[PDB]
């Protein structure tokens, strides 16, 4: 049943416990992160829903990839699963959306079998959800030294809505 997880291969960020926010966002309790790196990728292998941050840096049209040192969902033989990516931030990687016939599917999990989300295309938010779950409610703020600013406050609710959207609105 429902059991989304988040597996990455890089540090976190400058946020407290986003995993908590996203967790409270998803509504349910479905929150399986790779935090248990001490385990096997089989964990996510059991589930057909994971979240990624950024793609790896391995180019090649034939000969290039020699070997690696990690066990990410990208490795698992994922089949027709849902994969939610961080989304956008500040970059551009031209590539065929998806609807196109050219080349061999074999290349990545995303193309292997399933759907991948990342972009946000609002249209209608007249739903109003409320996943009453034991957690707590406490609003606040804090002036961060850094100058740069952060995204909206309903961002998590957005991205989350995005994942839940594609995943299974």
């Amino acid at each position: 049943a429902k059991k989304i997880g988040l597996f990455y291969g890089t540090q976190t960020g400058k946020t407290e416990s986003v995993a908590e926010i996203i967790r409270d966002e998803f509504g349910n309790d479905v929150v399986t992160l790779h935090d248990v790196s001490q385990a096997e990728v089989t964990d996510l292998n059991d589930y057909q829903y994971l979240i990624i941050g950024c793609p790896t840096w391995n180019i090649g049209e034939l000969q290039s990839d020699w070997e690696g040192l990690y066990s990410e969902l990208d490795d698992v033989d994922f089949n027709g699963k849902l994969v939610a990516y961080f989304g956008t931030g500040d970059q551009i990687g031209y590539a065929d959306n998806n609807q196109d016939a050219i080349g061999i599917l074999e290349e990545k999990i995303s193309q292997r079998g399933g759907k991948t989300v990342g972009y946000w295309s609002t249209d209608g938010y007249d739903f109003n959800d409320s996943k009453a779950l034991r957690n707590g409610k406490f609003v606040g703020l804090a002036l961060d030294e850094d100058n740069q600013s952060d995204l909206t406050d309903d961002r998590i609710k957005s991205w989350v809505a995005q994942l839940k959207s594609e995943f299974g609105l």
